[PDB]
């Protein structure tokens, strides 16, 4: 609620051809389909192949910043990216090298930040997660066994079995429902009562795991990423050791391109930034154009009024945010930086119009 | 569970009709259907239209606190609230025009508070959801694919090609299960062992980022709108700094109508409220109408007792509440305090009986 | 994880005969069924009926403990208990008499503690589920409607209308999936895309509206009902204001009944607890048998050993309960409070085999 | 996110076996099985059999660590996990023997630490579950009897009875929707409009009531078996009482085997270890081979810069672990700490490659 993401975070090409380049594969996979189209989408992934296998080369040009780099994770489809096409090419004559489509799928993962703040976590909870679903597993059988104990007699090409049962277990417990095979006796129906009762319970557990921590991974994703753009700050000397770990769980750091509009004017007053790097265009009749390492808002948040300049991004700006509590939280912190944003809230009044 | 919510929170007309008028649709839908109450709902139509149509120009006529406002949301729809029936009348000149009460259904969203709350808080976390979005894309051709390698020989008319088996991908995969095409071997059964176990944890995090900090944001909701009513009590000079984090959180302030109750006498005192508009009935023999910003209640939680008086809203009065808690927290926080609070729980002894 | 809760909490059988009161109901829903136990069960209705109106008029002699009460409630369904059998028994000569055993359903209800629990919270955040209840009708008719769009033309049996396909539409969103009425086109099948993806974030939000505060209220409920047994404690004059905040919220109270077992001698001391009403058994040569106002498990705390005796529940005790954290809290809370529990580790080392 | 977890934590074979087990029963469920590896998997059900029975002796040898012990949940199982197979194996001379493996499946649940995590806190939340498991019994009967009100005239053979109706209360309640038998009328498919509306709320605080204080034993899980490794220490003597609190919640403890690899040079310095147990191998020149109670990472928290050694596991050794907000906590926490760790931050400058 109090940030400015901009700037094409889903920017880089390599990841935008994935998606294009498999919708490519099913119009092979269909009968009666003319032969005009039917290779003209193979040229797009002659291009997709042409087009990483053009990156690629830059990308094995790793003299770049070559001083110590850990890339075994970024190289490892790049090289499969075009390898595993050409091989297919050759070897599979018929049509199905296209199959060898499940290859690209990686490169969305390749360059997928917040996939390994997924990987992170894993591997401090699956212990949990086996005893979970070893207790899943627990409760499968436990349950799936019951069945056969029942409808074996009059529904043997249903229920004839364990496992085709053990098929209506995970069917019954998570959730789903097909509507294929279901018992016609009483008690058999009664199981029932307690296994949406259980699986819902349990997974009401098992995918709580997920986000029980991963939101403290995310929720310090946001300190480890700002514990940065602390020091460029210059009033930022006088703050105690217990102050910042109050302040950056909110603090989010987001980019804003060239051209963009930051706070328009007029539109109500409720948050201010804090610039590190960068320009602005505080529009105004003699523009105060602040570059690194500036901010703006308690004009509008001590007074608790709308915008005092349509502020947009004159150029990339590395952006930091804050809305009011937490900074009425510092107003309530410290008695002596309010006295410079008293100031602040004198000066840029009149420095707004002048220089 | 500490707050009297009351006057009509839906309460604008302009959003009380759109219900009514979408439901007018349905008996144009339908055959066999007698034309008496054919036309009789497309009145009720006309007077929707009419209606807002009337209290369109109202609306229009904004030299009403003509000052700075931002009212690009307000008039989007009031525009096209009443010309897209109209073109549609003339130029549809088939029954089809009534498919344009696809317009009203933004009129509830007109006047929807709390939809604005829910767009802010995208505009910071939607990072998270792409990267979750391409992630349940890999997942779902990652696991879609699987499938098309195994039935396209023995079910051609259901698996015989990639998207029926993507369509059987999010329907095995997001909770649903339509039960129209189901695997018939094992290992392509076997897939779905971890499928629903991959999607409920995913959506375990996926629909856990809205109300992750969308509660922060409605948690926060509680301060914006609450660090008002701050300076309006005569007693809060003393507050110190850090005290009122601590409070604001807890304390949500609505409004109750004239006429209704507010609390009733010999009911369990859990809760007092601090007046800050308005007026009440002290239900007492000479009744102590207390004014703007004015409380109640310390005479029931000090002691721990029912209600001393049958205190109703006497007019429209702007309510703050608090439980005991937190106001044992305050009580706790400060002896300050609880002489006045002392000294009221004997004043409002004699002062309840006499003026 | 740390309380032991004992003495039937289902305890009243003004609650349990509801259960086996309504399985009467079915047997008479049924053709070809013997007239044997037909009325045999019309009975034990009779039973209920009987027994409750057998308690209900010492329910109506209200001059027990008759000062102040409000009890609106407990007779709202006492009187209709067995009004409304009987003027069914009479009017409906027919066997639907019977179908007003949807009486007894509010029995449970009637001494159900924990469900004004529930009502509570919902008259504080129920604005929020009225704009999400809109915003899901909006979701509802903004997707229903696109259906028609496309299959009125070759499902003219299913999607020739609007509400046949509102129908689909929250079966389609509500996680459902039932499996009558599904599509065969492209772009309507596209639709779904987003519609899963949307009602599991909607509920994803909604549902967590409920369990949002309802774990404060739950958290509120375990401080409002233990603000008591605080003065009881002889030692607690010197806690501090700010001390007990940060207490009461981990301590339960529950009731253990006579006969009972406490804690038993040689498993892993894990907890303390504190007696403030009744008597126990400290299973010793010389039993200690301690009374209102004691507590126990210090010895296997400061030492983390087993326990030091099969204390059991010599009487119905008032439980509360500790665990180790909260009192290693305490015990770096302040050195004050471990020099008595020092002695006391002394002390009942020699008192517990003596007197 | 912050722990190494090794060494086989599904250790015992005890544990193993229950899973090949009882793969062994289905091939025996079949028709037209041939009799050659029919019987070559009741080996395998032997072989478990002798083997744990082999293992079963040396637990009836319970003269190792004979002092004090609570070892009736340990040897439940073990007794029967022998006996029930062999009087299984005489009186049920048909096939039917092998339905007696449904014994195996407390076997991991013998070694399940977690399992008694779960059932620890089931005894103190079970209020609330039957208060909800009665209020869903009320909303099952409440719900369910208004279908037959309906349907009884025109679907005899569907809904022609209440349970029948309750059949499809629970399906259309518990997020499942087989679709078996669905109404046709209107009013009774309006009913359905309030259900999944309810059961997706009622379980939307049911099964959270699980993960609610579930995560707070797993949170305290955390501290009470890591108030263990704090004597250990020898630098934590000065470490004030409310200091160890905010810590403890974050430090969690795991094992990593002998010959693993702890943190890998060159990758990016994330975390800081403490070792209290075992020993390293510190890559370098002279391997700085530090034993019980030691610590690294400062060298790359300090400086933010990546491993200044191949650590890996020399030994098995007793971890643990800490991210570097929690040590800049530390850091921020008291000055008198960080002289040692910049001492600490130039001695292994020079003592990495030298002694
Ligand atoms: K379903
Ligand atoms: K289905």
């Amino acid at each position: 609620m109090s940030v400015l993401p901009f700037l094409r975070i889903y920017a880089p090409l390599n990841a935008v051809l994935a998606a294009p380049g498999l919708l490519a594969v099913a119009a092979l996979t269909i009968p009666d389909m003319s032969g005009r189209s039917r290779l003209a989408l193979a040229a797009l992934l002659a291009v997709i192949w042409g087009a990483y296998l053009l990156q690629l080369a830059a990308t094995l040009l790793k003299r770049r910043a070559g001083v110590v780099r850990d890339r075994t994770p970024k190289i490892a489809i790049d090289v499969l990216a075009v390898l595993v096409p050409l091989a297919a090419f050759l070897l599979d004559g018929s049509p199905d090298w296209s199959l060898y489509c499940a290859v690209w799928l990686l490169k969305p993962l390749r360059d997928s930040t917040f996939f390994p703040v997924l990987g992170r976590v894993l591997a401090n909870e699956a212990r949990n997660l086996i005893g979970v679903t070893t207790l899943f597993g627990v409760v499968l059988f436990a349950v799936a066994l019951a069945a056969y104990v029942i409808e074996r007699d009059i529904q043997p090409e249903k229920f004839g079995s364990i496992p085709q049962a053990m098929w209506w277990a995970v069917v019954t417990l998570s959730t789903t429902g097909y509507g294929d095979t279901i018992p016609q006796s009483f008690a058999g129906r009664v199981l029932a009562g307690a296994v949406m009762m259980s699986g819902i319970g349990i997974f009401g557990l098992w995918a709580g795991i997920l986000a029980t921590g991963f939101y403290q991974e995310v929720r310090r994703g946001d300190f480890v990423r700002n514990w940065q753009l602390v020091a460029a700050v210059p009033l930022f000397q006088k703050l105690g050791p217990a102050v910042l770990v109050e302040i950056v769980r909110a603090l989010r750091a987001r980019t804003v391109p060239a051209g963009a509009v930051i706070c328009r004017i007029g539109e109500p007053g409720d948050r201010m930034f804090f610039v590190v790097e960068g320009s602005v265009s505080v529009a105004t009749p003699n523009p105060v154009e602040l570059g690194p390492g500036a901010f703006f808002g308690e004009m509008a948040l001590i007074s608790g009024e709308p915008r005092s300049a349509t502020v947009s991004a004159a150029t990339t700006v590395s952006l930091l945010s804050l809305h009011s509590a937490d900074f009425q939280m510092l107003c309530s912190s410290s008695p002596e930086i309010a006295e410079i944003f008293r100031k602040t809230a004198l000066e840029r009044r009149g420095a707004a119009a002048s220089a």
